[PDB]
DNA sequence: GGCTGCTTCAGTATTTATACTCTCAGTAATAGTGCTGAGCTCTTTA
């Protein structure tokens, strides 16, 4: 799906900003992505 | 620049497998609750 590392980056960055409102959606798109990919796991998707 | 053929779609005729951890929360059942009366307790003296 998606490089875990870049996600660490984005979230570190929203950490730093929340240390000041919203967050980037890059990480949010990736979240949708990973949710939907897990959905196709084998116990579920049944 | 208005102009005809393809086109795509739309309308007919039972019974679903694997958290965890508090942690709280406020609730509904539930025993604590105290009456009423009354029924027996009891004695009285006429």
């Amino acid at each position: 799906y998606v490089n875990n590392k870049e996600l660490l980056q984005a979230i570190i960055d929203w950490k730093t900003e929340l240390a000041n409102v919203r967050q980037n959606d890059t990480i949010g798109l990736a979240i949708m992505l990973i949710a939907e990919g897990l959905s196709k796991r084998f116990n579920f998707s049944g």
